[PDB]
């Protein structure tokens, strides 16, 4: 397949800055996913952005005294530098003040409402008379009717992500000032999808998505779908009149609307022109989202995205993980609870974070990052076994090959069994990084287990014969198996990756099953310090 492949993780809100809970989902997943995706040969693609209008930006900068603008502006400075200090990439990344953008929204509705798909229904809605507005999204509190969380806004459950009306929110209140919500009638442009039940069942069905989400789709095509909210009163927004309207006519577009018009203003920049790139590239497209978004991009997403074009494919792959969660409970912005990706991350220990991110990965379940288990991680794991394999090896290669990376010679059982596991381990990175199923968790076990599978061979290594053609085949293992550490950390620790690799005496190690040899005669000289304590 000549298929190149976009990664779409989340744009984040600029309503903040990222803190490590990010990186550990979404946009570790999708960076060490587009880099496997590279090392394995493919053209991978990552698309990113902030653009858009949250209403958490607009109540945050009412707060903050500053305008929308400012905010999400400001705030896009400081998460796109916490991701560059995370060594996290992208082909594309799109501001919220992007001319193109209005432009591509309006596209969408008015495409999407000219066609019939949409519908415009009038009634009450939640009203606060003391404010004066109405109470939606981030402005509106109250508990959500599937599982009676709090951490609402509007018809978004951050728990459990089941959809539900505006209208079925459980006891609302004007997030603002606490008064009990009153009504209003309102008339509001939506997006039915119940009738796109067959359409969302089987394009769910042919997704590629691990059973936590699976069965979180089953659970909502379990109940009638509600209609996904289009238009909405607010200060801020791609605007939008409604026709014909019981309350104000002059309204916006909501954000969970704006999901495909983000999608395809960023791969327009990337490519001058996003629609005829579609249809003669036939990108293949890779999500990753965070557990409240499962909704967001695994329904309207889609629903929405595929009533506008068929230039391209639904996303083939959905790689949703849950909340990290910091000293057990969960890193937050809002609440402030958090370690900040600009405070915390470093050149020196990026690639040290980040493979103790995976390690920990919240993939399926929330976990949990402290200060401790991370430190532990890097000192007894990362320094006395991974450092130390290096340096164990660097110095028998010195003391017993004149430092010469020697050709194998026979071969024994002991040789057979360690060799079987460097294939064990090489397959698990080659499979573990597939957007079909992508495990970092996985893999970065499979390196703990593989090391000390190499720590067993070295004894079988310090005991061969000297001089004899077996011992250089312990050795030349010894060093296939260190080659084949850094190519399958690479996705994760790119740095540490790289320079264990130019060590071995290559710019780049090809992600594969089948392992190699390190090229006899070589020089092997291991640096003492990859990581920093
Ligand atoms: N503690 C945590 N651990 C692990 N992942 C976490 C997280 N907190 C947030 N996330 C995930 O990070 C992604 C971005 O989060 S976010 O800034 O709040 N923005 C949103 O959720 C939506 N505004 C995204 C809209 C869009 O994609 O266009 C989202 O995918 C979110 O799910
Ligand atoms: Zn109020
Ligand atoms: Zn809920």
């Amino acid at each position: 397949q000549g298929r190149p492949v976009l990664l779409l993780p989340s744009f984040p809100t600029p309503n903040g800055e990222l803190h490590l809970g990010h990186l550990s989902g979404p946009f570790l997943n999708a960076d060490a996913c587009r880099r496997a995706l590279l090392a394995a040969g493919e053209r991978a693609h990552l698309l990113l952005g902030t653009v858009g209008h949250q209403s958490q930006v607009s109540a945050a900068a009412e707060a903050e005294g500053l305008s929308f603008h400012e905010l999400a502006e400001r705030n896009t400075d400081a998460i796109i530098e916490g991701l560059q200090a995370a060594g996290i990439d992208w082909d594309v990344f799109v501001r919220p003040s992007e001319p193109a953008y209005p432009a591509m929204a309006t596209s969408v509705f008015e495409s999407l409402r000219d066609r019939g798909v949409l519908v415009r229904r009038t009634e009450p809605t939640n009203y606060c008379e003391p404010c004066g507005r109405f109470l939606l999204e981030a402005f509106v509190a109250g508990h959500c009717p599937h599982c009676g969380s709090n951490q609402t806004a509007g018809i978004e459950c951050e728990l459990c992500a089941l959809p539900y009306d505006d209208r079925d929110l459980v006891d609302p209140s004007c997030a603002t000032c606490g008064a009990a919500a009153t009504q209003r009638p309102l008339t509001r442009y939506f997006m039915p999808l119940e009738p796109l039940r067959d359409e969302l069942s089987g394009y769910l069905r042919g997704a590629a998505m691990h059973g936590r989400l699976r069965a979180y789709t089953e659970r909502v095509l379990a109940k009638t779908l509600p209609d996904l909210p289009v238009s909405i009163p607010a200060e801020h927004g791609i605007p939008i009149h409604v026709e014909d309207a019981s309350g104000p006519a002059e309204q916006r577009m909501y954000s969970a609307f704006e999901l495909a018009a983000r999608f395809l203003t960023a791969l327009d920049g990337f490519a001058d022109g996003w629609e005829a790139y579609a249809r003669q590239e036939n990108p293949r497209t890779v999500l990753f989202f965070g557990f409240d978004n499962a909704f967001l991009r695994a329904f309207a997403f889609p629903a929405v995205l595929g009533a506008f074009t068929d230039a391209l494919p639904l996303p083939e792959a959905l790689v949703c993980n849950d909340f990290y969660l910091l000293d057990g409970e969960k890193f937050s912005t809002g609440r402030k609870h958090a370690v900040w990706a600009r405070q915390a991350v470093t050149p020196a220990n990026a690639d040290q974070l980040r493979l103790y991110l995976a390690a920990t990965s919240p993939d399926v379940r929330r976990r949990d990052f402290t200060t401790r288990g991370y430190a532990e991680f890097v000192t007894a794991e990362l320094i006395g076994r991974w450092q130390r394999r290096l340096d164990d090896v660097g110095g028998r290669v010195a003391e017993h090959f004149g430092g010469l990376t020697p050709e194998a010679g026979g071969w024994h059982a002991e040789a057979e069994r360690f060799y079987g596991q460097i294939k064990e381990f090489a397959s698990c990175a080659t499979l573990d990084y597939l957007p079909g199923r992508f495990k970092p968790r996985a893999v970065v076990a499979a390196a703990c287990a593989f090391i000390r599978q190499a720590e067993d061979f070295a004894e079988v290594s310090a005991d061969a014969t000297p001089g004899s053609g077996i011992a250089r085949t312990c050795a030349a293992l010894e060093l296939m198996a260190l080659r084949t550490l850094a190519m399958a950390v690479w996705p994760l620790a790119p740095e540490f990756g790289r320079r264990v690799a130019a060590a071995l005496g290559e710019d780049t190690i090809a992600l594969e099953p089948t392992p190699r040899w390190v090229r006899p005669d070589t020089e092997i000289k291991f640096a003492t310090d990859h990581f920093s304590p």
